[PDB]
């Protein structure tokens, strides 16, 4: 006898398990056990993943309810699971979105300058270099300090909360609350700091004193800073890191993009499609009985939307494992989700990766792994799949 299939399948972000395609073909919605011991429905086909994400009766907010089956333990206050809903209800969605656009004046130039400086420092120190800790993550951290309007020198300490904040744990994490409370206190101080007049926090600081927003709590304003820093930095840094691995292992694509950088956006879009950076399915709690494929999901049950299930589905993306730059449906992947909770940072995340890759290909055209790929150490029990170090030479 065997136990119920357990999720997640593998923390490795450099290859998709063969089990995904078998599940998708045989049982594209099927019962699994999460790290907490709860049962859940794992959805792995494009059609069913999109169905769940487009039906608000599969609720993100309700995953935080006491007594619900859990994918993992909360690392934020339960109300923050509904963060974007709270932002929208406060009338702040448009202002937040405008602050985090990659098109802000001078932003793209700042990111290129930062990428080029990071790379120059690695070249000066000499191979091997660690492209995660000394390139992708610092680039993400610098980008988000600039977007938020906060001092660059405050970035590293905020970043160091993230190895705990984005854990995927069976049990509550005491360090997560320590860091959360401290980071909230930091953002609350930023809102009171007269030097902070630009970026997202500069705009929230002004809206906070605007009578049209007098209802909104200081709690929400500080929470926006902590959450957009954390989600943005973890996702952009982790995506760029694993995209760099995908690129390094494809020297002909690396060369094609180096020779024709105008194809970088189409390349990044395919790297997004094939990306394994999300370590768990996206969770939703059913608020009604809802038929999904062959399964009547029952009110109160947990559903997990496996992004690589959808994104490697051959019925939607023929030859799904291949990077094809001329697909008819190129942004139709689920790397940024779909529906009510579609990523508000999608444009910033695309541009971060495009600029990072453009800079790396110009400065390090001969970039290659400096260790055999199996030697990468994949972080476990975390909400992203990332190598602890990414050693390269050039
Ligand atoms: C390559 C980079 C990124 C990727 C792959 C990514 C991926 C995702 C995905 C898949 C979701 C949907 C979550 C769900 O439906 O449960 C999401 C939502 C979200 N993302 Fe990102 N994201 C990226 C960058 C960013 C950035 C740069 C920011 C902010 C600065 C950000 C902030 C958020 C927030 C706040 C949500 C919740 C939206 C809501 O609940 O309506 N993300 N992201
Ligand atoms: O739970 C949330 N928490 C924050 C994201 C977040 C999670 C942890 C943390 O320490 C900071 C931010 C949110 O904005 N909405 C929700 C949903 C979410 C989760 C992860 C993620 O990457 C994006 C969204
Ligand atoms: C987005 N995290």
């Amino acid at each position: 006898a065997t136990v119920l299939l357990e999720v997640p399948f593998s923390a490795r972000g450099d290859r998709i398990p063969d089990a995904v395609a078998e599940l998708r073909t045989r049982e594209p919605i099927r019962k699994v056990r999460t790290i907490t011991g709860a049962e859940a429905w794992l959805v792995s086909s494009y059609a069913l993943c999109t169905q769940v994400l487009e039906d608000r009766r599969f609720s993100m907010k309700e995953t935080a309810a006491a007594g619900a089956p859990r994918l993992n333990a909360l690392t934020v206050p339960p109300e923050v699971v509904n963060n974007m809903g709270n932002i929208a209800d406060a009338g702040l969605r448009k202002a937040v979105m405008k602050a985090i656009t990659p098109k802000a004046p001078g932003l793209e130039q700042f990111l290129r300058d930062t990428a080029n400086s990071l790379l120059d420092n690695l070249i000066t120190e000499g191979a091997p270099a660690d492209l995660r800790n000394d390139f992708a993550d610092p680039l993400a951290t610098a980008l988000h300090c600039k977007v938020l309007g906060i001092p660059q020198e405050d970035g590293p300490k905020l970043f160091r909360s993230l190895s705990i904040a984005f854990m995927s744990s069976a049990d509550p994490i005491p360090a997560a609350k320590i860091n959360w409370d401290r980071d909230i206190e930091y953002m609350a101080g930023i809102l009171e700091n007269p030097n902070i007049t630009t970026g997202l926090m500069g705009e929230l600081s002004r809206l906070r004193k605007d009578p049209a927003y007098s209802h909104v709590s200081d709690e929400l304003f500080a929470t926006i800073g902590v959450t957009f820093f954390g989600a943005g930095v973890i996702s952009t840094g982790s995506f760029l890191t694993t995209a760099l691995i995908s690129l390094i292992q494809r020297p002909q694509l690396r060369n094609l993009l180096h020779e024709k950088p105008e194809l970088i956006p189409a390349g990044v879009e395919e790297l997004l499609r094939i990306n394994l950076s999300f370590a768990d399915g996206l969770p939703r709690l059913a608020t009604a009985d809802i038929q999904v494929g062959d399964v009547l999901v029952r009110k109160g049950e947990l559903v997990l939307v496996l992004l690589e299930g959808a994104n490697f589905d051959p019925e939607h993306f023929p030859n799904p494992g291949s990077i094809e730059l001329d697909r008819p449906n190129p942004t139709s992947h689920l790397a940024f989700g779909r529906g009510q909770h579609f990523c508000p940072g999608s444009a910033l995340g695309r541009r971060h990766a495009q600029i990072g890759i453009e800079a790396l290909l110009k400065k390090m055209p001969g970039v290659d792994l400096a260790v055999p790929i199996d030697q990468l150490v994949w972080r476990t029990r975390f909400q992203r799949r990332i190598p602890e170090r990414l050693p390269v030479l050039w």
